């Protein structure tokens, strides 16, 4: 559910706040 | 504050979720 | 983690978001 | 949008989030 919940939010986001998790989601894998 | 949310969530995430994630963000900030 | 996120995210909701959110919680209670 | 990933998550609570959750929404519904 997680994962789905996340999806759905990601579109509240602008780029700044995109590169945010995608900076974290990199370090992370 | 949706940031936040989500990136506290992230925590939760096993691999192929942050790949899902890493992949659905990479085709919104290319496009 | 999902607690704190899930009490973050309830100031973008507005009252009937929010009376759905308590709906939810009493029926899983 | 929102509520659609709030209620997702209120699956993974356990009983103590639940009633975290039901008073916090309770104080904002009453204020
Ligand atoms: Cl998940
Ligand atoms: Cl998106
Ligand atoms: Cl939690
Ligand atoms: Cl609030």
């Amino acid at each position: 559910n997680v994962l789905t919940a996340i999806l759905l939010l990601l579109r509240e986001l602008d780029a700044e706040g995109l590169e945010a998790v995608q900076q974290t989601v990199g370090s992370r894998l």
